[PDB]
């Protein structure tokens, strides 16, 4: 049986820590891969920690990274939620610089995009083996989530990028019935940019809160229909939720417009809670690190600026990355609804930091009806390493 | 089917062993975890280890105890008794520095308690996700068993402390049905101290065998009912079962007082046997060292010091630590009783011995119809490691 | 219920990255297995990658290899496709210098063959045990494909020899039902020379396109049916593709005669596309690297040069090695047709390299609906090693 | 079901290499566990290999062997046949420096003898848990098998020994059924000595092939039936089979007395043939070297030197150790009867070998209806290893 996913998200009060892997402090004398872009997604049965190799691990002289962001090495790998990446607890998925992975009810898809930047190769698997491919179509850098995909009805739907990462580029979605695209939507956005998009269930419909690499410090939203149908705009709350981002006094909110006027950024996630909001971000307007989870009223309808709830999951000393959404299914949770979570990368390493290599570790949130007090769950990685 | 677990526990005349596993040896090259406090616990199907880990490994930098007892890198994970905690082989339950976990015959029930100790979250995990969230409500580190808790016609029971870790405290148990706290109760206890509790299911109601931190030598004892009116006083036999603790000569039992007039503890458990009672304690009365278990006629019910078996685990050379209860089920013994066995920890390095790091392992006994002869299952690791 | 395989092979315009395993660089701190000989082969629910082991790992000094090619030590494991051969994912298979393995629908059969050069044994298992055995019939160095066998309507399919490297031998077909030989057939091919096949199931029959090892830098085909009559000849195509080969422009086909005057040769594959053919070689004619496919319209029924595509898999700047065909079957496609799917081994380490020892890692393709552009998804280890 | 094994066991012509771990090899790199006492049993399933760890593991401190051949360390675990016996892979059984394992169709049952040598421990597991103790009961090193046991119609059969290793001893055969022991049998062998039994079924009855470890260098036959009346003798073979042994052309065979002047010996097997035998034994009669298999004529029955098939497993360089009996089950071959396979240990390091440390590797060896040739598949690893 194909998992429905069409009731309404859960309304949440708080968020309570799910997992902590530890990959990088695991990693200092285990065999633990160099990864990066690591999310979370579930079956009927379980929850996977997906994650991109550099086909290298910790402490050894390939994690070096005189390579390529994407490489032929690198893979699509998974282990159960709160396993650190590793070796011998590893599933292969994919060969990928780039990906999307969920559960239909029946079988994990997962889509892995690899080859060259000029002319990129995403293919679907399904079951464990390669059943589709999507080619670049725009001849620049192919990609996609890095997050979890959405499957509504034994459908599963997807948001793609292929264009400049700091100017005007191409975005599709894509809808899959096991591992076989049938059907795709080119989205219209001129002035607006679109990577790598945070996408979770909502009431039939996927919903979706993007990176613009453009010019704007607010997040797209994307919300997609069975049919693929759309509407696409800018998350309505008056705070910014990218980084680089502006101050928030000095910060207005656009449904329409991105605002602020930086490039770059960082993926990102955010719930609808009927007309208000969950937004993740970085404490740090300037850099990758802390991290907070801000909750607005009316904010996914207007420019508000009431925040509600703060909940901070990573402090400002401490360095972050990626985040992105997903959602517990009903058969694990027994709910009349939806539950939201989120994850956190914590990336270490160079630039920043000084070693030869970079990585990233990972917690996982999950929506409470309980609020939940401050603190953070660092990565905590002694560096540098034996290796540097 | 949920587990009934309302049989009576067997009335048992030596303790055979189960499983030693052999952790810190095995981690001298091999990839294991720090770790503190691993209870057993099983399911219909199997016997499973959980313990604490502290988000590192043995002999590398990390094991490093610079860190907090409690840490944001804790957590707690499992592995098949007997299988050391290691990497490759681990299952990850919950973020955790303070943990209790039990099978309802369907699934896995856990709660990991983390946050700062002022502010503490304990989270149920039920079919491995979070499903429940009880925050501290006293302010001062939120705690739990560290070892098996309790289900009964697929009701969850478990004992948690807030409060002082030497002067009175709070004390409340809990009841959840399929990972949602259904139930609970607050245990008036003054002047009597409650921590740590080491619970078994017996005659369709919890019994528990608890940590006095404050002012007793002698254990309390919590017996829990389906609906949670409860009843608790101290373990009656005339001998004590903390440490530290004063001699046996000096010592006369209570039923409703703590006596000795010493602070700290030790985790430890004991088993009902009609009117008599089995009680493990160390063999020093200063330190963690040795282990005993002794049958005390009458001791469940009066302050008998009638020994009338004695049985060593762990000679009075080596480090012990803490200890509890479990049972086996009927589905795996098929029996007319529950079986009950407790575990062991054995704990090793700092500040006792030589080296930055501190971890434990364990070994497994259980109840068996034909006494069983004195020896030392001790943990043979030769410290102190080469990171020291 | 036994897989039929009686689909005809799907006509494919390109092919998909499936999996990379990144072996040699895992292996360069993981525990990975030296191997040689890796290929794919799938059962109803997994593909599976199956390696040979010489019993050592990676960066030990036992993977000097001052050994044997065929030794005492080395032995037939697997591994999910995508993982490394790693010590802690294998699955054992069979002792063995030489193997086959595939999938009847209800078990894995496996064939190692062992022993010494002049009175080799072949051991076919069947369920995870030993079924039956095949001995040298002909004295010298029994052999086999070195890839997946074939199975069709619950009965499996494969080639050996036993004979000169480099000189006529001799060249059977087996047949097996659940373990059990129940069927095999004398390979009339006096002037031709045989040696590990690569074969696949394509319209009720086996195909197989195979190493000559003495004079042609063309490759046999031979196609079995069911009841054992067989064709035998040589790929059509006027295009080599065996190492070391002639120059294209330098080469006449022949359907039914090795052409090109040099001896020794590489493993490879090639598939039967109607009438067309695709046929993988090394992109150098000299060595054995960089790995291309070539799609040849009516290459299988005559000596024509049309390539209608090509595609790249690795550079000519880098190692391959062996290459061998599989096919993924209807219980996971849902298709009409039997996808065909190759591998290609990249070998690193001595003579070609300055080590102790010598390895191989591995990428896997599948046939796909769109045509796919080129790249390299090469071996990449950093050499020499530590133990070098 | 439970399993019947009341079949007749299968005449066989020769045995063919089933698998080969290289335990010791691998180990010199991975983390595997220093053991010693390796034996194959099977269920309907697969084939396992136990072993008795010494808690510790290769080119670690700990492997060190100051420590007792017996100690509280050691454990009885598994891995699938084939997989050396890896930290990663194995299954933890039972708390062991003695064991014997063998399914009864339905679940695993394991006895594992440990505690002191004055008053032994040998606990029944079954399902994975403790469920019934046999005690010493003469106060002498309880021990028994270091192979499989043997179950028939559900019900499983075992020997054991108590008292000295050099003079007359005592010696009971057990009957287990779901774990629990329902019937013993005191055997009556005065100036005989039995122990470490290689057992396997035959035509409804258990039989066993033993060692003599005080006059004989011949082995003991005990065949015993369900109802546990039992036939004892010397195997009547006219050759020696034990270590250290005298000359062939030295020696009468015996159906009822030990013959040969010496002491010591070496676990063994054999196989009933109709009235013929297949007997293992070392190559060299005064050490633990070479492993050879004879087939004699009515060697069952009389004093038969009449040697009709041989067949070298291990060189006469190279070590061996223990050999040991076990069969294939009906529900894996789908035979009229059951398969005789054999393992041998070579056991590597002190005091032969200039090391700090002793184990063991195996290979597995099965009944197959063709002759098979000599070979040595030995264990391969360069010694000393680093910790040395
Ligand atoms: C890390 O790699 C550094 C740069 O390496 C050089 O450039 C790359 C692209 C390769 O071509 C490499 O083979 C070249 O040497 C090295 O300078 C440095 O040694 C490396 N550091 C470590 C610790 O391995
Ligand atoms: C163990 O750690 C010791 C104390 O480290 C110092 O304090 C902690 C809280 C951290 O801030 C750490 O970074 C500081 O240096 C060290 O003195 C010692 O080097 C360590 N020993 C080993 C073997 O790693
Ligand atoms: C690799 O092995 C080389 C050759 O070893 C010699 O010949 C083989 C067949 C064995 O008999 C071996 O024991 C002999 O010493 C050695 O010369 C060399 O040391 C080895 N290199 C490493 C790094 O182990
Ligand atoms: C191996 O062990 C040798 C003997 O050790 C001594 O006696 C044993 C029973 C223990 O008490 C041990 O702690 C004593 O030192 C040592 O002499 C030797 O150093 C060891 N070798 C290695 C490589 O670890
Ligand atoms: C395809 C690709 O390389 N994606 C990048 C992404 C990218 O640079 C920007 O979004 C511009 O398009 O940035 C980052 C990043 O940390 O910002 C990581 C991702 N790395 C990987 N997915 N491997
Ligand atoms: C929550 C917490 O830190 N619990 C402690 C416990 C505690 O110090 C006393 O019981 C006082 O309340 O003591 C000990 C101890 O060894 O005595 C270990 C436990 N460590 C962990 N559970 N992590
Ligand atoms: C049985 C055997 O040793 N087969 C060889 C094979 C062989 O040398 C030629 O085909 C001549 O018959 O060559 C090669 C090779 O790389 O060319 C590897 C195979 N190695 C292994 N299969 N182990
Ligand atoms: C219980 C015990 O220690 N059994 C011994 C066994 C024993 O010394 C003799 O049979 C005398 O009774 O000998 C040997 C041996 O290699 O000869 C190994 C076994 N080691 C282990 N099973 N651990
Ligand atoms: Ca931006
Ligand atoms: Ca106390
Ligand atoms: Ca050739
Ligand atoms: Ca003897």
């Amino acid at each position: 049986q194909f998992m429905q996913n069409t009731e309404a998200l859960c309304d949440v009060k708080g968020f309570a820590p799910f997992s902590k892997d530890n990959g990088i402090r695991i990693g200092s004398r285990g065999h633990v891969f160099v990864i990066r872009e690591p999310f979370v997604s579930c079956s009927p049965t379980e929850c996977r920690t997906f994650f991109l190799t550099q086909g290298s691990l910790l402490n050894d002289k390939h994690s070096n990274g005189t390579e390529k962001d994407r490489s032929p090495y690198r893979t699509l790998m998974s282990v159960e939620i709160g396993q650190s990446p590793n070796v011998y607890q590893a599933r292969f998925e994919a060969v990928a610089w780039s990906a999307t992975a969920c559960h239909d009810g029946k079988k994990w898809m997962t889509i892995g995009v690899t080859g060259p930047d000029a002319k990129a190769v995403a293919v679907v698997h399904y079951g464990g083996i390669p059943t589709d491919v999507i080619n670049s179509w725009a001849g620049d850098i192919l990609r996609t989530q890095e997050s979890s995909c959405t499957c509504i009805l034994g459908e599963c739907y997807w948001v793609m990028t292929d264009g400049p990462a700091n100017r005007q580029a191409q975005y599709r979605a894509f809808k899959a019935k096991q591992g076989k695209i049938i059907g795709q939507v080119e989205i219209s956005f001129n002035g607006g940019h679109i990577e790598e998009c945070s996408c979770y269930p909502n009431d039939g419909k996927v919903e979706c809160v993007c990176r613009d690499n453009w010019t704007g410090t607010n997040r797209p939203v994307l919300v997609i229909s069975p049919d693929l149908s759309y509407r696409v705009g800018y998350l309505c709350a008056g705070l910014s939720s990218d980084t680089p981002r502006g101050e928030d006094s000095q910060f207005t909110g656009s449904c329409t417009s991105p605002v602020g006027n930086q490039g770059y950024g960082v993926k990102g996630f955010g719930f609808r809670q009927g007309n208000d909001v969950w937004m993740g971000r970085t404490i740090s307007r300037t850099s990758r690190s802390g991290f907070e989870i801000l909750k607005v009223r009316n904010g996914w309808v207007q420019t508000s600026k009431e925040q509600i709830k703060r909940q901070v999951v990573v402090d400002n000393l401490n360095r972050s990355g990626y985040s992105g959404s997903f959602t517990l299914p009903v058969e694990l949770t027994k709910r009349d609804c939806l539950v939201p979570c989120f994850w956190v990368e914590m990336i270490r390493g160079k630039p920043a930091e000084k070693t030869i290599w970079t990585s990233s570790s990972s917690i996982v949130m999950c929506g409470v009806d309980h609020e939940v007090a401050d603190w953070s769950w660092h990565d905590g990685a002694i560096l540098p390493f034996d290796i540097d």
